[PDB]
RNA sequence: ACAUUUAACUAAAACCCCUACGCAUUUAUAUAGAGGAGACAAGUCGUAACAUGGUAAGUGUACUGGAAAGUGCACUUGGACG
């Protein structure tokens, strides 16, 4: 995280842009310079802006910065963005028994209600020889449990020379959703 | 409930009842269906215990969880400890 706080004395660069309390830009100057007019005001340091080739730092006293803060607290509450999309993975065999399975399933339907991305990985099992074809069987039967709320983000993909296949699911877009639903209504009106 | 009659110059003859057992009661077997234990065996998912077993273990109790188990409170050492 970046917090909106006095950055100190010890700033991380030579050359500093800097602006004054009341926005004045005061261009660029050294941070021997700045310092000086920290102690000279009576004032903080904080950063403003970071992308600028120039670092961007503005003068700001105690009750500023707590505003400030105040204000973007208030906006990140009203605008709460999930910003992270988190990859689950779950590595399965071919020979998973179907109580393992289900259990696995139930743990993959979790996992897209909360809008995650699960990669699903299957392997050959022990003393079990596959088709990949059938390795491939499992993912329709995982995502079927599903009809709509999830589809393939990534169709199955042999992996490591085919020893294993991939794949990855996520949830289903709002218009993908409504689509499902629609399709869904007219099964109905034609049955 | 039943009630001793005839007979008696030796003495004997009459005497004969009906109510219970069931839709009760006792015990057991058979049968729809639902569970447990053990054996065989070692598939499936984890690695809970055994080493400070990788979060020391366990007792009681509570809640929770695919599963071993996890966590709280007190207690035990059948753990450790300048
Ligand atoms: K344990
Ligand atoms: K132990
Ligand atoms: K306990
Ligand atoms: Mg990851
Ligand atoms: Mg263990
Ligand atoms: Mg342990
Ligand atoms: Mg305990
Ligand atoms: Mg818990």
């Amino acid at each position: 995280k970046t917090a909106f706080s006095n950055v100190g004395r010890k700033i991380s660069q030579r050359v500093i842009h800097l602006f004054d309390e009341k926005g004045n830009d005061l261009g660029n100057m050294h941070r021997a310079n700045v310092i000086r007019l920290m102690d000279e005001r009576d004032l903080r340091l904080v950063q403003r802006n970071t992308s600028t080739e120039p670092a961007e730092y503005q003068l700001m006293t105690g009750l500023q910065i707590l505003q400030e803060r105040q204000r973007l607290r208030e906006m990140e509450k009203a605008n709460p963005k999930t910003g992270p999309t988190l990859r689950k993975e779950l590595i399965l065999s071919s020979n998973i028994g179907q109580h393992d399975l289900d259990t696995k399933t139930k743990q993959i339907q979790q996992w897209i209600k909360k809008k995650h991305l699960v990669q699903i990985t299957i392997k050959k099992g022990k003393n079990v020889d596959v088709s990949e074809n059938e390795m491939e069987e499992i993912f329709h039967q995982i995502l079927q449990t599903m009809p709509g709320i999830a589809t393939f983000s990534s169709r199955p993909q042999a992996v490591q020379g085919g020893k294993a296949l991939m794949c990855v699911l996520r949830a289903l877009s709002k218009n993908e959703e409504k689509a499902y639903k629609e399709t869904q209504e007219t099964q109905e009106r034609d049955t």
